[PDB]
């Protein structure tokens, strides 16, 4: 699929919220533990993502995630569209979080350790972190 | 220079702390407004950075920035070394922040807008965001 398509959803763990972005073409992920599910936090994450990758469109599993004017303003400013109307990651990620959870005091540390492990793991046969960079560089 | 060298420093603005990472070979930046200058926040940012890019070494302008065991543990786990013993960005970035500051309520929004503007600006003649991806993909 197109190199500009992203998936953005939130999951819950230990009473906290984890924001999870997936680059659909590569399987690369970025993730953050956020205070709670707020439009303001979603908007921040979108702006950071867009300043780093060529983000064209973002899909989500919960469309109400994007209804706040803060989110719509971020998407407007960054030139991002949404699709009005991947699972192997959110499973794998929570699996990897589980494996490393006791090795870190704060969930946020375990989450970033798990993202690192996911993006560097070679499946075949590049890693997801290698694929995204190769896909983006190629499209240039 | 080598594609694995990063620069990480903190600057201050409006009573808040901005963490600024620069990919030395490309001029690409990532930045975050953080509560205050804490080892814990530095460690989080390092782990996120490392899960996304092939980070080998990080330089800083304030070596005491890296003395907390939290930071040393993050660097240990991610395989990152520091150099025991770029300015055009921190100037340009605060300049760009200034230009957009009134267009956003929170400094954190202005910071991400400024990072976006910096990484997408074409100097010549790719943008910094294009250069980093091309440098990393090539080194694969
Ligand atoms: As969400
Ligand atoms: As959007
Ligand atoms: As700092
Ligand atoms: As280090």
């Amino acid at each position: 699929c197109s190199p500009g398509i992203w998936q953005l959803d939130c999951t819950h763990l230990e009473g906290k919220v984890i924001l999870v972005a997936v680059h659909v073409a590569s399987g690369y992920i970025e993730a953050e533990v956020i205070p709670a599910e707020t439009g303001q936090e979603t908007a921040y994450f979108l702006l950071k993502l867009a300043g780093r990758w060529p983000v064209k469109t973002v899909h989500t599993d919960n469309g109400s995630n994007f209804t706040s004017t803060t989110v719509k303003t971020a998407c407007w400013w960054a030139g991002i569209k949404q699709e009005f109307g991947i699972e192997s990651m959110n499973k794998e990620l929570k699996k990897i979080i589980g494996q490393v959870r006791d090795q870190a005091e704060h969930l946020q540390t375990a989450v970033q350790m798990a993202v690192f492990i996911h993006n560097k793991k070679r499946k075949g046969g590049y890693s997801a972190g290698e694929r995204i960079v190769d896909i983006i560089a190629t499209d240039i």
